């Protein structure tokens, strides 16, 4: 039941294996108990959850000289991201981008005929399962031996009160409490929602014990939905998305959002806007069999032994806002002030638990900023004006105001974009750069070369927003955003040193546009 | 002979078609003559060469209100990049990256067996030729109709003197002259260097009238050499690189350069350092047959009907520095002061013509900066501290000092990198992000997940240099460099918002490392 790992010093590999074993043990495995039982000082903070925010938070506070304790249901630190979130998601996104390639040039060059070819989903999510523990074991080993971090894994945390928490059957006290439990996968209140064939991002990497059929239904219209959507599509499975409202609302710039959509459509993806699932039919055995759903244009039935749920993630606050009596928002997000402080004192919330944006960076900063505050610091954090992205078969990166948006905000904008305005529209070997070259030179695929734009303020010449579809631009937005935040003028942008061919052709195009007396041109 | 295109207004497509025709016509085609014969003002500057530097410079000067003229040998604006340089090089790089993937997972997943499979080089360079004319046509159409730029294409420029140039059989006078003729492919003074089978970057996209054999010989050790080298290797052909000195010197941080090499080695590439070509044997017919060369370890003969020369590019200064009597450097570079001014007054040099760095950004900036100066501005330009990159089967981005390099400069460095120090070395699913997920989770491919490092100065903790091997990092370095030049501290870097999984895991690692009292750790 309880394993005092304190003095064992397992190898990363040993960790990886031990993790697998616990993770697969039928009874839930033993409890990893790792606490320095010689230290006299009391816990400056106990992290409820050792994932993105939890882990980071703990490492940062520990580095400040404080004493911390992490508690997690899972036998490893890290959170959703490396077990069923980001990571496995990127894996599928990679395939998505590759398959769309293999399929655009089926037979041609070194590409096999994809016609009639449907890739094995299970097989790939199986690969993921086969290695995802490697990093875990590294996280565990590296946290205990190098960071001296104290934690208790594979054990649910019992927050008794404001200064006490229980785990491993013992009782703990701490000057503070920082909640980092995150959010759980969204769900649908409809009959059949539990039919064997239904899946969500998390349940997919643990329950896919069969290979899906020629058709798949994805419910949702934002990130994860589109991401996993375009991946199933890529596997050569008719994919029908049922969106409650509108897909990819996150892509504020219209043209960009449009280009993306048309690309998905073009891959055979069927996106239904304003569609609510009526119910999910089963078999005599109990597995999914077909999906019935209402759409603005009447009901419709669709046969499929596979359904993936891509609804928003739900902050796991309920039970905690009950024990501590915390304030919650309209989405169940634990309210926190500019210091990650909840209504209750000495208590902090940091993960997805505080709602959007529900990204790693927020999780890591928030969990870090909080630990800093408990150590007496008065740092305030309010995520606003940040870079973003999402996959499909392409990489969609965006930051700032979309075109339309800027006008509504009063600005008199001008816009530089690629490809350019020509009677040939998107059917040009523009824009091009790494991983879009083939699309650019292929026969009738140029319109796939990718799409990008930048919003600039005429008079004040400041960059208001950057939008790019393609590849190799994401990592750039992290840094491009910072500069934009300092006050980047089209002039200052056109003065940088580009690396042609660059995923984003903003630098050169700015230099050129900036030269004109009046920015207007488009 | 001379076509007054002035009043014709062709379509982008007509331009493309016209360009292909002129480009394939046996007598060299007609001269495109596009000069505004109504304007009274004299030319503020005539650009000798209308490629990267020329075209751009012209656009900027035109935008400033000045009158300009472009002249050229080629029937299109743009230069080497879109015809036989960058672009085609990228197309080969993508294939190089895609093939390495495909080959690492032969038979696996949707990946066909690659064993014994050799991709068609001719076919892929044939695809490039089939569409490279699209962008020219656009460059041409856009330049004349939208930018009102004046030019003369498909006609070598005759610089009579300091203020006069001849073209299309007419004589022109200009207040200034700005030479942007660039550099021509390097060569080897050895017997057989001309045997039909010998190629270079520019001759490959115009004379590859056959399909290479099972073996290839590349002469060189830097960018284009390795670039085309990993591609031929990728097509599954024994590739032997003969390096006069040492390969990839351009990658200053040792570890980085080391990783990159091992990878290539791993791909079957044979790289010979301190190797010079003795001679190139031919056939009764006259095509390459084998290569003989000296290596530290005695001479060696290697049979091949295909040889690619990847030597440095040689500034096209000879004949111009003879007419204007310009000062030159040890490499043939037209000397210019901080104002792109040559020894001769009213004469500016800007392309690869001025030597290194020979990249698009320099050619464009210098091209642009010079034009600004002729308009009266006193802008000085001296390329230093710029981002850089080059392909293999991986994308290699570096900027600033390498580790070893920082020390030699007196700095007492610390270094945060991926993967981390562990008994599993590189064989871990770290680092990972887009397009490296499969390598990361494959069986025994983790060591291919990639490599990346950052050099930080203990005390002042300012960033000295970033190094990354993988994909989707190049474009980031453009902006990451800008911030590093502002004086970026490991603290300010850890504070940015990352987009996990990010090609570069710098942000989050620095936030964590910056927390510690003393950066030391490695
Ligand atoms: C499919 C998908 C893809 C994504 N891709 C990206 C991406 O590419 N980039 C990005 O920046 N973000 C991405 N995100 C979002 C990102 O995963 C989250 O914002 C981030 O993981 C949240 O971190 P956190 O620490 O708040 O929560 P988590 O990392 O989810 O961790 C919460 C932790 O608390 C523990 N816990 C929960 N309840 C209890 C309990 N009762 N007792 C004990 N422990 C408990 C968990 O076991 C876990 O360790 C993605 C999300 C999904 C669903
Ligand atoms: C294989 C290869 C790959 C490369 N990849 C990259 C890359 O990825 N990124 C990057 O930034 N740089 C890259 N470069 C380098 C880059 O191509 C050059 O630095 C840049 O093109 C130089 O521009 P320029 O204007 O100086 O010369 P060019 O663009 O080469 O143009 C010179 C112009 O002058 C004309 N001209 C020459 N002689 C005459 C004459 N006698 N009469 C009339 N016109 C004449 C030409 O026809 C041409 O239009 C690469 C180079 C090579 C060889």
């Amino acid at each position: 039941k309880v394993w005092n790992a304190r003095n064992d010093h397992l190898t990363i590999n040993q960790w990886a294996t031990r993790i697998d074993e616990i993770l697969e043990a039928p009874d839930g495995g033993e409890v990893i108990y790792n606490v320095d039982e010689n230290d006299p000082r009391e816990y400056d903070a106990i992290f409820i959850g050792g994932g993105a925010a939890g882990r980071f938070g703990s490492a940062y506070l520990r580095a400040m000289g404080g004493r911390q304790l992490i508690v997690d249901r899972w036998p490893f630190l890290g959170g959703s991201c490396p077990h069923n979130a980001c990571v496995p998601h990127h894996l599928f996104s990679d395939c998505a981008a590759e398959l769309m390639l293999a399929r655009t040039f089926s037979g041609q060059y070194w590409f096999p005929d994809m016609t009639e070819k449907v890739v094995g989903i299970k097989e790939v999510v199986d690969l993921f399962r086969a290695g995802r523990n490697g990093p875990h074991g590294i996280m565990n080993f590296q946290s205990k031996e190098q960071l001296n971090l104290e934690y208790i894994l594979n054990c649910p945390a019992k927050v008794i009160d404001n200064h006490t928490v229980e785990a491993a059957g013992k009782v703990f006290k701490a000057k503070n409490l920082i909640l980092a439990v995150g959010a759980g996968p969204g769900t649908l209140d409809v009959p059949g929602v539990n039919a064997k064939g239904v899946f969500d991002h998390a349940t997919l990497v643990e329950e896919l014990d069969y290979e899906p059929g020629s058709t798949v239904v994805v419910v949702g219209g934002s990130k994860t939905a589109v991401e996993y959507g375009c991946f199933f599509n890529a596997t050569g499975r008719r994919t029908v998305m049922l969106v409650r409202t509108e897909p990819l609302k996150l892509i504020k710039d219209n043209e960009t959002r449009a280009y993306v959509l048309d690309r998905m459509k073009e891959q055979g993806m069927e996106i239904i806007s304003g569609s609510n699932v009526t119910r999910i039919e089963e078999d005599a055995n109990g597995r999914v069999q077909a999906v019935v759903a209402m759409t603005p244009n009447g009901e419709m039935r669709i046969e499929t032994d596979f359904v993936f749920l891509g609804l928003g993630e739900q902050p796991r606050s309920a039970e905690l806002a009950k024990i501590l009596g915390l304030d919650l928002g309209p989405k169940g997000e634990v309210l926190v002030n500019e210091y990650l402080q909840t209504s209750v004192p000495n208590v902090y919330a940091v993960g997805d638990l505080i709602g959007g944006p529900m990204e790693m960076f927020k999780a890591r900063k928030s969990g870090c900023y909080a630990a800093r505050n408990v150590m007496g610091e008065k740092i305030s954090y309010t995520p606003k004006n940040y870079p973003d992205f999402l996959h499909t078969h392409y990489e969609v990166s965006f930051l700032g105001m979309g075109e339309e948006e800027a006008r509504a905000a009063g600005h008199e904008i001008v816009t530089i974009k690629m490809p350019p305005d020509t009677e040939n529209g998107l059917n040009v070997a523009l824009p091009a750069s790494d991983r879009t070259m083939l699309y650019a030179f292929g026969k009738g695929t140029a319109h796939m070369s990718g799409f990008q734009k930048i919003v600039i303020d005429a008079k004040t010449r400041k960059v208001l927003g950057a939008h790019h579809v393609g590849y190799g631009a994401k990592d750039a937005f992290q840094y491009l955003n910072v500069l934009i935040k300092q006050g980047l003028t089209v002039d200052e942008l056109g003065d940088m040193d580009e690396l042609f061919l660059n995923p984003t052709h903003f630098i050169q195009l700015s230099r050129l546009r900036a030269g004109s007396k009046n920015l207007v041109s488009l």
